[PDB]
């Protein structure tokens, strides 16, 4: 039944057992799955570590994709360990605090750099180095927000690396689908400051009128990492309560909005 | 023993093994579903049955959109037959003929309310006509195609029913999201058949897709059948309002596809001859 | 009485001197533009008159595109008085979703999208080289809006077909647009909440005038957009890029504010 | 009635008469704006001065986008010379050449990074620079291509740079639009001029662009000039966070164009 038994996949970016790539990673593990974990440094491999063997894996590897030193070995790690791959999860995204307050007119060049880097060469590099283990049908996901193709409060900078990461799933899936290996977005809904806010909003406006919960965006990931999807490339795909379609506040007309103030 | 061990859904729109409804019910069956199906006559009966009979359904409703008065005992039967339903494939789609021929600007007025009525109202008739039977969690699926929100030669009139449909998508999904259901459109590319291949305009968009798609291949009626039944399944939960494209990826290209050829960029369309 | 000298021009779907056509017909007479103009009936005719001399026009002609009876006459007058035209105008409005009937249904559709089909096919051997067909729209096409239902059904069919004309009409230099328009104040309970609404959340922090929309209009009719065809121009004070509502610190709502 | 009259604009990526940039200024021109220039160096100056000279604009400015330095006197020069300003136009791109062949995947980190740098990060620095001489009503205006949004062949990282620019112009239109400022993109077709069809890829997508697009017709550079310069004028008041298309409607085709004859479906592109 297992929809990924005895497929291979590498999961980037795990912090502790509350991350996207975890509740991926989790949903592999239950649909069959033989996993792989990178950690960013000492600290994270705490977690990362004890969250790897409770999914019945000893493949943990340091990947810091700010370091390209770190490349080479994953690969050489991977190829060792795996031999090959049958998918990737690249959950990795990064700006400055700073650039992530105030207006997008003050994000320094340092930290729209940081920014750019970290959130979208970095699947670049990650897909380039693993590319010659990725077998046929292979499928790589990314994760992605809203504020990349709309106006979201509190994104700046990381709306404008989203948008580009949605535009390289394109031209990736391009590049690899000669190969029949699919690229695909997942845009998530905010799972539970500005935070509480955003997620009050988008629980008050979604149409499912609740937030999604990180089993609902895991499950959706291993649909596209599985088999189940494979007419699916370049695709950003919402997992979001349906909140993308709104055009305007909820109503009852009154704005559900209000009628929550009483 | 999937995820739709032990939902109830309702299949419209088969017509044969190659019918997309179809290839959605095969795999909502092997993910354990309680299915029930409908034709739209006679003719189409003698294979909604046997189809039947394969996923395990003694289940079958005679459903001619174009009927109201075929609603109401529709409805009569599944509260009887079932009770409720956990989901519902809405796969109709119709213009005549001359509809697709010549430009959207010799469409008819007859002609354009009859490819409106059926492939855009009859998801607002059938969900309402189901709409207190559907339980806590139920999903909704319709199907799509690219020529809703671009120009595709030979669609005309049926591009502007697509669009309407998945605008249908939105506004539903908002007025059934309260009762935490969900409602999507699964856009799928051309699927290669033996009766497709018999016919010119089919045979060129099917090539064009093959050809300039990022996987360099058409869908089958597998892979859509297995993204329907994802959105017809909890795996899902988090999704609603979407237009989901299985299509190899070709709704990504802004032009043809080519390859590096002699120092050139030349398309794969001419590689091919 | 720059860009649409000498260019003759129709313009369908004015009710009064505050209808979204008047705007556009307004902008385009400032350009020199030489203006025709339909009414749906008697009623409306008495009002259609007296501004289309305002705008220099004794060319008024009956259109109710429910009744098919018209379009010939139409394609007869237009030819007798102008010859050609070089632009149109479609400005034409009429209807939860669940509960909509097949009727109701079917009048929106045909008065809402199928119109601009009849309309173009009749007026086709009448365009002029360059010419411009221009729609209006609105922002509940392609999301959800609160109290639009069925209407969002037909405007996305209708930014559809814009398509789908601009390809077939692009065959002989002739473009087609659709203008989507923000709400604009007039002197209804939702109608003040989506407009106050739109205020508030627009990037411009205002909503959009008569003259805004007309002036785009104008913009899209003339030879200065022979660029652009099949296209969907938002005039909504920026409101289409908004993913949330406006903020303003500890992450507050401008409309908490208010 | 000029459109612009008395309107103060400056015009950042002009290189030459062929120039995006070019066309959008000499639009202005026409409709009675007053019109300031950038340069990117020395050597660019010799054709950018000379233009502008033409356009009866004395106000030349030294901005190579990648050396921050020039920001701040060109701030001080504006507002020495103008006093205030009612339009920017910033129409500057650029990647390495190898990032524009291949694929993506093979992209260099300093590549993406300099693309970056040089197409989006340019118009935040550009627009924050100048914002304090920005009147009320004054519109920005940046330019992008299909690529953004869509697979092109051989754009790679542009494609990633322009989908960024244009969510900038989006998150720009809110920062500046509490101050009654727009920001625009205007999306363009390939242009046929003398060097660009001495290329094979670009002639290529020129002409399949001309055999596909609804108007059958390559845009020209006065077709983007006035769609830019109606963005800049207050014509377009109403407009903000747009990304208009001035591509001969090729943006709306999901396939190649077919033509119908005798019950067969043709390509249109294989008539040639």
């Amino acid at each position: 039944m297992g929809f990924l038994k005895g497929k291979k996949g590498l999961i980037v970016g795990v912090a502790n057992n509350k991350s996207i790539a975890y509740g991926i990673a989790q949903s592999c593990f239950n649909q069959g799955a033989t996993l792989a974990f990178t950690y960013l440094n000492e600290s994270l491999e705490k977690r990362v570590r004890p969250i790897a063997q409770e999914l019945n894996s000893p493949y943990v590897y340091e990947l810091d994709v700010s370091k390209e030193e770190h490349f080479k070995p994953l690969y050489d790690s991977v190829k060792k360990d795996l031999g090959s791959l049958d998918f990737i999860v690249h959950s990795v995204a990064f700006a400055p605090k700073e650039a992530l307050e105030g207006s997008l007119l003050e994000t320094s060049k340092s930290a729209f750099n940081t920014a750019m880097e970290i959130s979208v060469y970095s699947l670049i590099e990650l897909t380039n180095t693993l590319k010659p283990l990725l077998n046929n049908g292979a499928s790589v996901l990314t994760l992605s927000y809203l504020g990349s193709t709309k106006y979201m409060a509190h994104y700046n900078v990381m709306g404008l690396a989203k948008a580009a990461l949605e535009s390289a799933v394109r031209y990736l899936a391009v590049d690899l689908g000669k190969h029949n290996i699919r690229v695909n977005a997942l845009s998530a809904g905010p799972i539970r400051a500005d935070f509480r806010m955003i997620l009050k909003w988008n629980e008050i406006n979604a149409p499912l009128r609740k937030n999604v919960s990180l089993e609902e965006v895991g499950n959706a990931g291993m649909y596209l990492l599985s088999s189940l999807s494979s007419g699916v490339s370049g695709e950003v795909h919402f997992v979001d309560a349906g909140y993308h379609v709104m055009g305007m506040g909820a109503v009852e007309a009154t704005l559900l909005w209000d009628l929550h103030k009483e």
